[PDB]
C-alpha cells in the first residue's frame, strides 16, 4: 500500500533515464559523467596550535 | 481419400530417411544434427528510451 504517487515523492530516482539538451538542441546520448562540483582547500597553521 | 500424391506435396518429412554427400562421395551415416543457422545480438540505449 504505497500508492505510486507516494513514489515520485519519497523513491530515489534511478540513473537510466535522462535528456541532454546541448545548446539549443535535443541530442541522444547513452552515458553521461563527470558532472562534479570541486573545492581546493587552503590550510593555515600556526605554533600556538 | 487422401491420394498420396498428396502426401507428397502436403505432408512433412520424417527424419529416418536421409543421404549424406560427403565430398564427392555418399558415405553412410547413422545420426547427424547441429547444422545450425546462429546469429549475435547488437544492443543500444540510449536516455531518451
Amino acid at each position: 500500500a504505497i500508492t505510486a504517487d507516494d513514489i515520485a515523492v519519497q523513491y530515489p530516482i534511478p540513473t537510466y533515464r535522462f535528456i541532454v539538451t546541448l545548446g539549443d538542441e535535443q541530442v541522444p546520448f547513452t552515458s553521461a559523467s563527470g558532472l562534479d562540483i570541486n573545492f581546493d582547500t587552503i590550510e593555515y597553521r600556526d605554533g600556538t596550535g
